[PDB]
């Protein structure tokens, strides 16, 4: 082999949210390393239920990875699934291999000297990035306005505001009044989080058509693809879903029925970077956008290598986690340069760890 | 509500097989009693890596089920998938789900004094079953051929060989000398379990025609839908697939393809009884034939309750886990006449359980 | 058996209407018994033509129920329709085995102590309703207004609007007249009783749209598909359909149509319960949302049940037909909590039956 | 940048044949090297017309890719054929950007110390092989006999023969003569290259059925996706066909219609392995089988990334070109592990140069 | 044979524009005369890389015409698509190709004494036309609007203006002027040169309806086949794509996705007259409308062939190339009525020439 995995260890990790949204993520962190002195750091998560699944499914099929080639990631992502076959392709058990596979990935791309976008292969240095700029439904405009003004003052490209409350007319006064503020020349998208039934995504959409909004996303239960696929068929305003999927066969059922002009896979929730890349090239070959949702830090690396100028969200949760930061200029993230996906754990991992485990030999 | 759920409990228990083949299943026990004094039995089951996952999560999401109301199932199965929800809907979150989903369809059974299948409403008062005879690749021709005939003498209605090994000419050996000695009485199926590829398949289904099968099952990786359909529509011998699927979703693309003559839902595998309803109901309109895998303690109820004469498996396994046993007589197992699923946990479940929590209050 | 029928009444009552509309409607009653001292009511109707037919079929078939399990109730269903295999699976023949049916699920679910609400499984435990007020295209506009006020004061959740006579810009005053009246903050729905042809209904529609009503039901002839489709596809507003179906099969057709927004099953109409649970689980696969008509002693139990937010019309023509009565508050009927059905006839029904036959030998 | 572009170099090399049958072969060399001291190799080719006008573009668009960085493979491919946009996406002018193409993934894998097929990832070691045994419609039987079954006991693992002569009972003679003499365990293909007409095609196809061939390769004009998926929807010989086409878009055409058993994209043809690698995707997700034309030295790597089990093609015509060797036993070919693709020009390339350019400094 | 091709020359000319855009165009032309004392003269192109590509195939195929029947035109194509088949059917070779078809039909038309366009069979004597009155992007809306005006005034019947950069206020703002000074009876349409994307693409195509413009050209990349099928489906303004394409194949796949109300094919650049036929055939029998791109030279002629009023461009950089011109007159371009193309070389090819070849024997 090209070298052989000799450790793993897993770490579950508890990420306390600064304020409430939710208090904390579930964060699962695989380490590999090899006999040639090879190292790779990955990881998944769980928002709410998940964490204590996922650590122990990852525990109980860590094993089978050591002794491989830590090159062949594919094959190892389908020996620790067939690991674990009766679990099925998606959900807490491809989650738990996720962390492994994007630590194989990491791996790999540091043997090469190259940050995983460059391994993979980049088209752009920096990507068009937005943010929430700390703001929720319970949110005062007044405050949102303020933060919005901020965000986009250090460098912010974009602003996605919450909507899908009860009183439609609020969510479009606050709306309006947050454009009324920025102005028509900062980017602006809604996220309705699947709180819309056909009927009043039907409506909502109409009334938002005349914004211009970047994107609204996921009008519908995030299931509902034929309910996706008719309000992008009727509206101008693109439609943006995939978050809460799992698997590449669900973003390929989504495509299907042309469900989204912006997809929004989740690396970690679908099983790692290796399925993210079979989706982002089902994307790529219907034509679509890309807009990957949550970790900022693994995402910006993956929309780097993406055709079409993609969007990520500019997330700060996870920062405590790690060493490093993502630099934001003149509305876009900067790739960061360093080798493999440029992450190493903070001293504060340790003390919100939980659970652990580890096999093999250290080398 | 109609009663409120006060206690739950879920234990892991590592059921030992007593011929390898894999030398453990781990099974996931759900018990859920309310105040009004009423409980439930359910499970769901882990064949290699998922046990630990499973009970993991389903101790993480079942303090979600105390003071509900146990009669709202469906409610409360998507209560339970929504408090993961960044698990999905597929996989080891809603194996785990199900255990509960079942424990609670086990109580409402109960509750009107009724078997699991008089509940759902039955068409038949027994099953037409099948059996490997303790028959695998390795067992020598010879001695399945007295263990068939044996399962024969005994009341078992069919014998299902296990093939598809690099050497075709063996199984096709194997089959016509087991047909030879059955006779043309005994209706045979095989299963290939996913080793041949397209071009394999092909030629070995040609071969098979002339035998008048059942079912070839699993001629394909379970995820090859064009290639199943492609199958049963070239050749007279039915195919069977669907054991490996888990979600409602995954088996409706199945049935969407038209690549399955005889469907086989594994209801712990789905989710429970509330999603293997759902799939059953997709199944019915499609117009084709059903023949759940695996736990017949629970599939026989189910099976009972399908439109169109359906086919389940009699296999010993779990039975060291109950204290009720099925009867087969004339070729079919009879349906349990005891209310709800009609089982209880044996004596010897304390012994092999490695994993176990509760909460609430048992009346 | 769980048990077996040994009696069956069934009864031919006409129920009168305070208002011509139409002066009576054939009100179909089954009431079923067991030796185990169980009891069912069911019903089913024929709004004009059809009540001597329902109850000459009724006594035909009833024979076949003595001795049968009644926890078998799809099976009995399938075999009173064997029974009378030439009159097909919809219409009268049908809808007399649906008062049997509704009769047989009466029971189970009193068996097992539960409302049938509760013994499907509910989503809710009370549901959207409207009302039309008392209002017909004669009703004077001034009344209508007066009518609709009182009835939201009471606690209904929304008015539907009869519509579709010739002079349409009498139909938009009206309308324009009654929003005015109530608000923008009162759901509003209309009723076109197939009265438009394609290119009317068209122009009707599209005048609508800034109405933002709930929905606009029956603009076309209920069979007419492809011009629903058309509808549904063109505008934002939601079309409602399928209360004059009369089978599975017909719903099927208008859901493979994508012709509705709103499905309109009516329970009796299409046969009974069971028809209408397969009828409901296709619609919910297709991601439909559900606004069963008539009945709503009926609906209310099967609206609780269906997984998204349903709407029932408070209709009070039957009340007379019962002892007991439907509770509405803040918007929404509650569903009601007693076993069962819920319902027991009043001593009123003797005075209006015409027909009744029995057979069997009462418990 | 990860590194930068600072030197290029374009050959034209013409490799004389031992054999003709055509009598010689155009190879475009590309040498790309960085300010880094990386380097590439890579190639194209044309068998007949092209060698002059791939070198041409070649030397025209050379120029664009210094000072670039050779990481964005994907990017930089995109760039050439922007360049060069009035050219369009395949043919000649694409062929030129694949020299170039696999010269900078060949500097990649190097970069990282792995092989190609480490460097994508790969499923096996060793990829099935198959080869005509210097074999041609004019060989005498008895002689192809012979040198078939020498081709066996060097390891060979299948034997492709040419038909497609107006007397097709010639070769049904020959198969039927080469079939008993290497025996029905020996893997047998044919060629037809694309002389049958439609209806010879079909009867063809059915007198070879019995033979159980690997596959029918190219019975149909390499463009009559229509006609090739017809054959494959009524045989169960698997038909392959692929290697006349020169795009990712032209196999998506074929795939589309589902007119290929076994595809065989032609790295070099299509433009290189970035187009190779999404034409792998859009076969893998259609669940078919890989069997990549031409050039062993670079699809080996290829097949060896591919989940399914390919063919590929051992032939020694390359040879002379590279200083090193492919090997083969026990019927399939190893996977060189030698960095990148693991060759270097030998020194008979410079003989057979007629033309060649460069552009930048070399370091 | 009718006659036999004797000689055959071809030159690479270097056309130098007025004004940089693209500083020249690279002109590909050949010469063909026959035994009988026939001459044809055709002509390829390459805007930016491909000129020396062409000219390379060319002169390595051109021996396969001598002593060919120049009135077999589509044979003699397939002849030299075959000479260089591993080069495909599509861009330079078949580009090359198109010079030699081009000059053959011009030879047949001569022969007949007959215009190009006779030869094919006209529908008018004379085609709409329009010109961008050398405006680009740059240029500032004053000087544009006048330079209009004049070429109004001097014939040209339409205006061409050029979009797409990335202030879409500028474009409108642009567009509106100039609709405002030549009146709204004056045919414009826009050419957004593929810079927008799906999002962008559908807002500005919004903004431009009430504009009633002829078309919009190029909204998307040219290959975004089902991008451009939504525009038109949604939008009432044309839609114009096609020019970037360079095979009937790929013009094939663009109008089975009916994305364009106006084809514009590109005769030199899809490989000459013969495949341009086979596409215009395909675009009359979808009932679309024809608006072939550059060329006027050649296009006047193949554009009054098509059944529908088509559109040519007034395009005047290839007149030095030429001792000929065309003519407008009252918005339409005059057909020219000398025999064949009607073209000459002028005096100054020669000093352009920077490559030539000739094979055969001059008559
Ligand atoms: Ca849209
Ligand atoms: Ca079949
Ligand atoms: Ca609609
Ligand atoms: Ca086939
Ligand atoms: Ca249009």
């Amino acid at each position: 082999p090209s070298d052989r995995i000799t450790w793993v260890r897993i770490s579950s990790c508890y990420l306390p949210l600064a304020t409430p949204i939710m208090t904390e993520i579930a964060i699962l962190f695989a380490e590999i390393e090899t006999a040639g002195g090879h190292q790779g750091l990955g990881f998944s998560y769980s928002k709410r239920a998940g964490g204590p699944g996922q650590f122990a499914h990852a525990r109980e099929i860590a094993p089978a990875l050591i002794g491989e080639d830590p090159s062949d990631i594919a094959k190892l992502w389908d020996k620790l699934c067939w690991a674990g076959a009766s679990a099925g392709r998606s959900g807490l058990s491809t989650q738990a291999i996720g962390a492994f596979d994007v630590a194989l990935w990491d791996l790999k791309a540091k043997r090469a000297g190259l940050s995983l976008a460059k391994l993979l292969g980049s088209y752009r240095d920096s990507v068009r990035c937005y943010n929430t700029s700390g703001g929720f439904l319970h949110t005062p405009i007044d405050q949102l306005m303020v933060n919005a003004s901020a965000s986009i003052e250090r460098g912010i490209g974009g602003i996605k505001l919450k909507v899908g409350q009860p009183d439609g007319a609020l969510d479009i006064a606050r709306v309006t009044a947050v454009r009324k503020h920025l102005g028509d020349a900062v980017p602006l998208m809604v996220d309705a989080n699947q709180q819309w039934d056909r009927p009043t995504a039907q409506r909502m959409c109409r009334i938002f058509e005349p914004f211009n909004l970047v994107w609204i996303e996921e009008p519908l239960d995030a299931y509902d693809h034929e309910g996706h696929a008719a309000l992008a068929l009727q509206f101008d305003t693109p439609i943006a879903t995939g978050e809460m999927l799992t698997s590449a066969a669900e973003h390929g059922d989504l495509i299907r029925h042309r469900a989204a002009d912006y997809l929004m896979p989740d690396a970690p929730r679908v099983g790692g970077i290796t399925p993210f890349l079979k989706i982002a090239s089902l994307a790529e070959h219907a034509g679509l956008m890309l807009a990957p949702h949550f970790a900022m830090e693994l995402h910006v690396h993956l929309a780097a290598a993406y055709p079409r100028e993609p969007w990520v969200e500019h997330f700060e949760w996870l920062e405590p986690l790690f060493n490093e930061r993502i630099e934001i200029r003149d509305g876009r993230m900067l790739v960061p340069t360093r080798p493999g996906l440029g992450l190493t754990l903070s001293g504060q991992v340790k003390a919100w760890t939980r659970e652990e485990a580890q096999v093999g030999t250290r080398p």
